[PDB]
RNA sequence: CUAAGAAAUUCACGGCGGGCUUGAUGUCCGCGUCUACCUGGUUCACUGCCGUGUAGGCAG
C-alpha cells in the first residue's frame, strides 16, 4: 500500500478485517458484515463503503516521472516502444519470505 | 538511444607486561673400464737484414 507516509496508520485499521474473521471483503461490498458490528447510521455506513473503495481502485492519474527509466526497444522493422519498468513489490515480498525460511528458520537450521 | 541521463565521505588515535624443551642410540655388505692413433695451425700471410723513398747478398 503506497501512499502518504503520515497516513499509513489508518490502513492498519482498514486492513485488520483480514485478521480473525473472513470479513476483509465486507467493508466496501457486502456491508452486512459492517452493519451489525459497525454500529453506524446509513450515512456512516455509506461513507465507509465509499471511502474503502479508494484503496483497491485508482488513486490518481496514470503518468510517469523524469526520474523514471523509460528504456527504448528496437522493433522488428519499425521504430521504438518506450519501456518504463517498475519495481515488483509483490514478487520481492514473495521471494523475500521464500528466502527467509531457506537461509534460516526451523528446518533449515 | 543501454533500470538511459547526475554526484567529494570526511576527520582522530600507546597493545602491553612474563617465561628452562628435555633425555637415548652400530648403516652394514660386493665388485676387471676396455681398446685406438703422424700439430713443421703460418705459437704474425712474413720477422729481423745496405736509403725513413716501392730495386736487394741473408738463420730461408
Amino acid at each position: 500500500v503506497v501512499g502518504n507516509a503520515a497516513a499509513l496508520d489508518v490502513f492498519k485499521f482498514l486492513s485488520l478485517q483480514y485478521q480473525g474473521k473472513n470479513l476483509l471483503n465486507w467493508l466496501t461490498e457486502d456491508s452486512a458484515e459492517a452493519l451489525q458490528a459497525l454500529s453506524d447510521n446509513a450515512e456512516q455506513a455509506r461513507e465507509w463503503r465509499q471511502a474503502f473503495i479508494g484503496i483497491t481502485t485508482v488513486k490518481g492519474a496514470p503518468a510517469s516521472h523524469s526520474l523514471a527509466k523509460q528504456l527504448y526497444f528496437p522493433l522488428p522493422g519499425s521504430g521504438y516502444h518506450l519501456l518504463a519498468p517498475l519495481f515488483p513489490t509483490s514478487l520481492v515480498h514473495h521471494v523475500h519470505a521464500l528466502l527467509r525460511e531457506a537461509r534460516f528458520g526451523d528446518a533449515a537450521k
